[PDB]
């Protein structure tokens, strides 16, 4: 692992993640890239060194560190054209913001159109030295991090708008192509007689995973970052960009184990050990675990079975739009282009922070006109997200950067939970066909403009997303900005189009 | 078409339905085989002349004509070493029996080992001339039928026990392989203005399907042969050996649309036309539908909403185990075979009608011991499958021969209809992750030896069958047999195992 102070140097590499051989965006020589760690409040300066030189895939670069609330650095929460202009090529970008009052299981990725899918993506971890859940573990490190990525054989801006499938799983780097019919298998190993908190973190630019380990139950403890109560389950769903922490006992017979990661879509099941990973107990022999009909779940997640683990009042009150400001999300699509009450997302010349910072007074006068949303300061905000057959796709995983928000209604569930529901910051929006209104509450105490979007990549790139430009009078004070980052737009815009 | 007096010739063949060539089963040169017609009430003489080379695929056949009660034909149920010894090599057999009582979509296979997988497999529709929902639509014939099925690349006995997906999904015979990048898609024809009464018949070994067409719906009129109350929905999940007929109203612009088969597991998704089939309007250009992100479902079919056309009363008294004789099924499986109330089905030497008929007297003397369960003559029965991962594999549709049933639990659904519930011969059993515990009603109208099985091939294959001794000492007098079907025993035991 790297960090809390690091170089993280980007740049094009070819890798065989799955046994076949493509041309990617890599960290420090890999991707997935290394772990970042630190602790608790611990103030980050993570250098990012742009080495990229192939534009099919973007000189340019622009990360995102997911989770983190970035307050009073919305200059450095990196989404492109809204907190910053990219990174060019050739030159460095060092992103220095603090851990303030969080710890638990992020990531960071490019956030710079849909270059993380190929491959700019890594997992980071906040350790607690007072985690309040110590006492259920024995082991939590390096070696404890579960990564699950979607891997594409044609890069990102070569296949289609909307690929309908991707080659293969990743788990921890690695996994088998069934198109190809290569790759190895990732091994992660256990101690029989202690007990593991691993850390499952999707970085998916699409699939959903259904996720579980053959013969062993998952005891959740942490979602997106928030502590919850503890909650065994034996499989669980992961939207792309969610986070679980679960307690694994090694206390199964010394063997070698299925871990499983299947897709929504694509290559479906486990022919050859595709979506597959293999749990090996110390002395169990060097073999896959044996061919099997998959096991069934007994006892699957429901996100409404979540609770936080401290006693957490939900902003507002108990009644539908009790709340300062409530706000309803229409979602539409034209074959082309994502909309959110009728506007789709085109990112602006001009970064959405550097136009309010310039001097925009309302967010009727920032661009992109009917996209960026402003929300009043210190306020309860209620948001709803129906699910409609007007945008497919579904389901749709929404994501809210400056902030975590209270899951009041969930996918598949008609209730709603004003007394202690789930904590997160990505959210599935389910279907139409349950009729969902995917519903969540949060206080807006983060000065900047924050992005709202599906974290599906592909649909961010064809504009599903609006950001909220939240306490716009309190943003310029609330945000001083770098020389550095000021630098940032004259670079980018003085390239060529090949350059960039 | 042929039928209702046909000749059945059923031999091996060269075939390349997704664009790859491989040997296969056929019947009258192809498959899958040749729609059977006839109409209410018809006698059927169907002449099954078996002309095999090969025994990879088996030499032998035995066919069964799914859900046709065949009162007093026992003999001609098909039930490999249940109702009879299979047909051997250069000798035919004649299907002799009654569409009594019966009109609606029915179909054809192979019920020996995994035969069917092979290729021996097709559509049989009986037509009623008085059909009550004939005011419906304006077309019912043979282009209006749609098969499904899932296609190995390769053959049954040359792959996995348990295969994990196959290789194309075929529609009317025809699909893309993602295998090897191969296949045409099928064409299903309509003109401006007309109704159309698709018969949807799954001939699936294995994965079920979620079928729709774009930009249409559909208005299920029959379940399993058994007319149900119109209930339009946008998509359906379809099981091994399930039928629905559907109305659709050709109505929208002169187009082609997109008609979707998605296996559950396997290639799932639409890549490169995969899993589909075009529904091509007269007057269209000669092109696949636009390529498009697939529609989300907004009102998929569920099995609660379906209702059987006449009141129909429901056996027994409305409370749990209020018939005659509750059956309780505890299945499970140890890696090898699958087990139903702890014994597996290995087939007898001698089939289950043959002993019989010779005179065994208990359900407790029938091979195989401990899989023969006896029922009483004219009683109401209620049969409930609960789901267990013991039996992984879920969800696995189990199917009654003789007989169809009412559904008085569903999967997915924790209510009890003992009032209108649908009618039908194949039913999902659902999943433990769901606490199901699909519940079925009939009455011992039918004496003879009836199989009820998972109808997913490579399962019963496996073992995961019981067969019924319904109605022990009517059985002789019941179902007179012909010399002909004595004689399939005494052949077909001189045969060498490689001519088998
Ligand atoms: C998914 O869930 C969402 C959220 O529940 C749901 O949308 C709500 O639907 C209900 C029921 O249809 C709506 O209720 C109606 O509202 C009518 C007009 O009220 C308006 O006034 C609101 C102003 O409230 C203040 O405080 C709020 C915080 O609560 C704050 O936002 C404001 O600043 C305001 O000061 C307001 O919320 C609402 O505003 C709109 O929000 C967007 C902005 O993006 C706007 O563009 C939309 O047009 C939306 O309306 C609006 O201005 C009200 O007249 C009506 O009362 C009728 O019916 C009741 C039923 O009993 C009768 O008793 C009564 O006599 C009236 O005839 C009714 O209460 C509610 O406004 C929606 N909420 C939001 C936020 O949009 C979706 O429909 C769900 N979708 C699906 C598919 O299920
Ligand atoms: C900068 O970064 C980009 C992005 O990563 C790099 O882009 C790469 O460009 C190269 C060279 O143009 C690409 O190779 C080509 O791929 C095309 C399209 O491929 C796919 O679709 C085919 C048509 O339907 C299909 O047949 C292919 O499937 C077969 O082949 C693959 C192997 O590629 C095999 O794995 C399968 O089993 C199949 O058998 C495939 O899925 C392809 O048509 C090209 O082949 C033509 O041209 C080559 C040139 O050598 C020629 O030899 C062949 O005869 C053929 O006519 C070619 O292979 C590559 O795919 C791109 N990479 C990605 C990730 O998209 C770019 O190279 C980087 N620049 C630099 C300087 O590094
Ligand atoms: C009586 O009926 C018999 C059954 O129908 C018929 O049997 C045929 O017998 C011939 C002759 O032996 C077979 O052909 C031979 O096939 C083997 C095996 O090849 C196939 O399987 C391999 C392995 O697949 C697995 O592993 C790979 C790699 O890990 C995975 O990708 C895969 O998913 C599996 O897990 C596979 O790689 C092969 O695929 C390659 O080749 C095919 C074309 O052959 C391409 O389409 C594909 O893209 C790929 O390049 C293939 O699927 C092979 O090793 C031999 O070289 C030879 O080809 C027939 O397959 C078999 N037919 C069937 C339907 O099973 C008898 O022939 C018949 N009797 C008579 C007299 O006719
Ligand atoms: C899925 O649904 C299943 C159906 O509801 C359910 O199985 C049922 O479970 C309930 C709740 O525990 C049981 O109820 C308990 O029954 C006992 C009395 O049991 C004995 O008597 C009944 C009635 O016998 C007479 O009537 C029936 C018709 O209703 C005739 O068939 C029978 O011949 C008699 O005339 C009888 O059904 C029981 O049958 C046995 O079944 C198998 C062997 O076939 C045995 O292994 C089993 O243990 C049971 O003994 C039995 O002889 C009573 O003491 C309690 O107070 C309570 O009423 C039901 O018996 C049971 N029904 C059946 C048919 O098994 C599953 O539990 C459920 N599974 C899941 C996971 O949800
Ligand atoms: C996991 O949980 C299920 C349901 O709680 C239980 O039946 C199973 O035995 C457990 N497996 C373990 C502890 O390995
Ligand atoms: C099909 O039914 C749906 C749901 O009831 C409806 O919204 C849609 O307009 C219908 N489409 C047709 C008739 O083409
Ligand atoms: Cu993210
Ligand atoms: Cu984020
Ligand atoms: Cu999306
Ligand atoms: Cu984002
Ligand atoms: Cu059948
Ligand atoms: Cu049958
Ligand atoms: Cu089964
Ligand atoms: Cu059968």
């Amino acid at each position: 692992s790297v960090g809390p102070v690091a170089n993280l140097k980007i740049g094009n590499a070819a890798v065989s993640p799955d046994g076949y051989t493509r041309d990617a965006v890599v960290v420090n020589g890999a991707t997935p890239g290394p772990l970042i760690v630190g602790n608790k409040g611990d103030n980050f300066r993570l250098n990012v060194i742009d080495e990229l030189t192939n534009h099919t895939m973007l000189k340019s670069t622009s990360i995102h560190w997911h989770g983190f609330f970035q307050h009073g650095t919305n200059w450095a929460d990196g989404g492109a054209f809204v907190n910053q202009c990219p990174i060019s090529s050739g030159h460095s970008f060092s992103y220095n913001f603090q851990a303030k009052d969080q710890a638990g299981t992020f990531w960071y990725h490019s956030h710079l159109s849909t270059q993380y899918c190929d491959g700019l993506r890594g997992p980071f971890v906040v350790y607690d030295p007072k985690d309040p859940h110590k006492k259920l573990y024995d082991v939590d490190n390096e070696s404890t991090v579960i990564t699950l990525e979607d891997w594409y054989h044609t890069a990102a801006r070569l296949g289609p708008r909307f690929p309908l499938g991707s080659d293969s799983t990743l788990i921890n780097g690695l996994g088998r192509s069934a198109t190809t019919a290569t790759g190895d298998l990732a091994v992660i190993k256990v101690t029989r007689g202690k007990r593991y908190r691993f850390r499952l973190v999707s970085l998916s630019c699409d699939p959903f995973y259904t996720f579980s380990i053959d013969g062993h139950n998952m005891t959740i403890i942490e979602a997106d970052a928030v502590n919850t109560k503890p909650h065994t389950v034996d499989s669980l769903e992961i939207f792309a960009g969610q986070r679980y922490s679960f307690i694994l006992n090694a206390n199964q017979p010394v063997d070698n184990y299925w871990v499983r990661a299947n897709p929504n879509f694509g290559n479906v099941g486990f022919t050859n050990g595709i979506n597959s990973a293999i749990l090996r107990y110390d002395g169990a022999a060097v073999a896959e675990p044996a061919t099997a009909i998959p096991p069934a779940s007994v006892t699957p997640l429901l996100e409404t079975d979540l609770h936080p683990l401290v006693s957490t009042p939900v902003p507002g009150s108990p009644v539908a739009g009790g709340v300062d400001k409530a706000l309803n999300f229409v979602f539409n699509f034209d074959g082309t282009n994502f909309f959110i009450n009728d506007a789709t997302f085109t990112p602006p010349s001009v970064p959405v922070l550097l136009q309010i910072l310039s001097g925009a007074q309302a967010a009727q006068d920032l661009l992109p006109s009917g996209s960026v949303i402003p929300l009043p300061a210190l306020s309860t905000i209620e948001l709803s997200f129906p699910a409609t057959a007007n945008a497919p796709g579904v389901p749709h995983p929404f994501h809210l950067h400056g902030h975590t928000f209270a899951v009041v209604r969930s996918a598949g569930s008609t209730a709603y939970n004003y007394e202690d529901p789930v904590w997160r910051d990505v959210v599935s929006t389910g279907t139409p066909a349950a009729g969902d209104n995917v519903t969540i509450r949060f206080v807006t105490d983060n000065p900047g403009p924050w992005f709202l979007h599906c974290h599906i990549d592909f649909h961010l790139e064809a504009g599903f997303a609006v950001v909220f430009a939240e306490d716009l009078p309190g943003t310029p004070a609330a945000n001083p900005v770098p020389q550095s980052w000021s630098d940032l737009c004259p670079i980018y815009d003085a390239l060529a189009e090949d350059d960039q």
